[PDB]
């Protein structure tokens, strides 16, 4: 009852920190897709920019 | 022993699953990670190549 009382503690906790990590994972699936597209939109504007300056020159 | 061994299985099935939305959270993290290593770097190559457009400029 231990055996599997204590794997479960520890696979709950394993879980919960899993799921954290999930959570945290996805946290950061989610941030780093903001960033992700913050850096391909501000790229698109470098390349704009870049565009730009370039037909400038 | 069977709500443990089934709280048990259950709490490792979840964990095995948060594990997973971790790991596939981990995969789109790194899938992220990957393009904003690359756009990012694109981002300061193009606001390179633009910081040489300028100054050529």
């Amino acid at each position: 009852l231990d055996k599997y009382s204590e794997a479960l503690k520890d696979a709950q906790e394993k879980l919960e920190l899993a799921e954290k990590k999930a959570t945290d994972a996805e946290a950061d699936v989610a941030s780093l897709n903001r960033r992700i597209q913050l850096v391909e939109e501000e790229l698109d504007r470098a390349q704009e920019r870049l565009a730009t300056a370039l037909q400038k020159l």
